[PDB]
């Protein structure tokens, strides 16, 4: 079972904490970070609003719940998680494997603010939204750019699935991967995602490439998500 | 401009004569083969019945339609065309090229049969129909079974989209069209479209790998596609 990194954010309206969750593993079966795991999420989940990235803290019954350390106003923030680089052997030769996820939350149920959510935070692999999913109807085109290292990445293959797209026969040792949208980024790192459901939606970006110092290690994984809400 | 190829069909009732169109360019705009273009289709499409495989004869206002010889009965039939393999240079080896189309035609309504359109006609990489497209309604899941060189093929990526999904992009990009689905092929070959919309549907495949004879060729590309209706 290979595993992912994604962003969760339940409903929150002005005034109250933000509450979240990281989901390492499959989607969208959030799982606790395993003890031998814990290392690879050594820094807290940030939350990402006007006065920029503030880290989060890890209240809840399980080790991947966090909340937000001040109640937040109405707006639209990013909630971000990181895997942090960890090394592996394959064959012989080093891969480093790095992973990103990247939530737009809405406060308040006419927020469509844009100023915060299209900034770049700055993620190896990152999707950057172009805007606010919240104005984005049934078929409508919803616009997003996949940066790599600062910088647009052309013809990456970005998919996209929701919450209850492929449900069927689901286990521990069965697919459930089925993507709703596919599509690949053109010369300017853009992409519009298609969605033909509400629900809550994952999109998902991948790029192997050369780790830079060679003298190091030789390969490297980027593994990035966006997860946002289509309809209300 | 890429340049694929899939198959298409009018709505066809029993007893009169099935026109057909071979697609070789953008889905799903139909455009007529280029002079430099003919030579790689030079054999006519295929219809696949009871009987087996026949040609198809080129009739029509455009060089890309296609009529059958005799009038066809109810039932579910497949038309097949064929990119015949090319070779061309890139960076620097040879890279032999080989497309397929199928198109899975009911001729009569309340006609599902599955005993002709299910069986493999020996594409190089082919898309095999495991049901009809008439028993599938939206959300439910149209089973298909990948096919390389006669043995099934996993971990293959299966792309599926409709006409009128992706709406732009005349000629300015020139880009492959958005895909509504995408999964990978199990130890089987096999896969579940989820189709979220009724229409005029083409599923793609693509599989790249070695040239069997290294002596001659380097690499070979085959892309295939199914088209079918939803509803
Ligand atoms: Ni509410
Ligand atoms: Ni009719």
């Amino acid at each position: 079972m290979v595993h992912r990194v994604w962003v969760e954010t339940a409903h929150t309206h002005g005034g109250e904490y933000l509450k979240a969750d990281l989901g390492y593993g499959e989607f969208p079966e959030l799982e606790p970070i395993a003890k031998d795991r814990l290392h690879i999420f050594s820094k807290p989940m940030q939350l990402v609003t006007e006065k920029g990235k503030e880290n989060m803290i890890q209240r809840g019954t399980y080790n991947y719940q966090y909340r937000s350390n001040r109640p937040v106003k109405d707006g639209s923030y990013l909630v971000t998680a990181e895997y942090q680089p960890t090394f592996r052997s394959k064959n012989s030769y080093c891969e480093q494997t790095r992973m990103f996820g990247k939530n737009i939350v809405n406060v308040g149920h006419e927020s469509a603010d844009t100023a915060i959510i299209t900034k770049p935070v700055g993620q190896n692999l990152e999707i950057v939204p172009l805007d606010n999913p919240a104005n984005i109807h049934v078929g409508e085109r919803f616009k997003v750019r996949v940066l790599f290292r600062g910088e647009p990445l052309p013809n990456a293959t970005v998919t996209a699935t929701f919450d209850g797209f492929d449900t069927s026969d689901r286990s521990k040792t069965h697919k459930t991967e089925a993507q709703a949208f596919s599509d690949t980024t053109d010369g300017k790192g853009e992409v519009d995602i298609i969605p033909l459901r509400q629900g809550f939606w994952k999109a998902s970006v991948e790029y192997k490439a050369d780790f830079p110092d060679q003298s190091l290690c030789q390969k490297q994984a980027n593994y990035t998500t966006l997860t946002f809400q289509i309809g209300h």
